[PDB]
């Protein structure tokens, strides 16, 4: 489903949908952790540079493993994909 699971991240939705992908956990949340759901290091590794893709942000297997959830991933995403450049770059 088209950003059908969001919880307050649009981009949430296409993150676990990768993981489906990936790993074939049809059945994991966004509010559910991959390690705590079963996962697999390498797929971890995987999933980081396909996140970076869709995401446009610098992503390493450091962000998806310490995060723990698509839905923790997504909260600094979206953010950085707001922000764009220029890590949190105020009065500008």
């Amino acid at each position: 489903g088209p950003m059908a699971t969001a919880v307050q991240n649009p981009l949430e939705t296409v993150v676990l949908q990768a993981w489906k992908d990936i790993s074939g956990a049809d059945d994991f949340t966004t509010t559910d952790s991959f390690l705590g759901h079963g996962g697999n290091x390498l797929h971890f590794v995987q999933l980081a540079s396909r996140l970076q893709k869709i995401f446009g942000v610098e992503v390493s297997t450091e962000d998806v493993f310490r995060h723990g959830t698509v839905e923790q991933l997504a909260r600094f995403v979206e953010q950085s994909r707001d922000t764009g450049r220029n890590p949190a770059a105020q009065t500008q």
